[PDB]
């Protein structure tokens, strides 16, 4: 069963989310990316990251999480270039 390496960009969903904060983060986002030029998208992964993971984890353990997922993603891309040459 062969694994395609992932998408560069896909659609990320929170389920059921409190929309109080849904709209604070719409707000915040629509501020940004007019005070900027920046899409939504990109306002909000480098937030994630930064904000979110990079203050609770620390360096060390997002670069070791970020180099895991590389890791995968160049092993799949490997075993799916091989599996479709022929």
């Amino acid at each position: 069963e062969v694994q395609q390496p992932d998408p560069m960009r896909k659609n990320w969903i929170m389920e059921n989310m409190d929309s109080g904060v849904i709209y604070l983060l719409e707000s915040w986002l629509k501020a940004k990316s007019q005070e900027t030029g920046k899409e939504i998208s990109d306002i909000f992964a480098n937030a994630v990251e930064f904000n979110i993971v990079l203050k609770d984890w620390g360096k060390e353990k997002l670069e070791e999480t970020n180099t895991e997922y590389q890791n995968q993603q160049r092993k799949l891309r490997k075993t799916y270039i091989e599996y479709y040459d022929r």
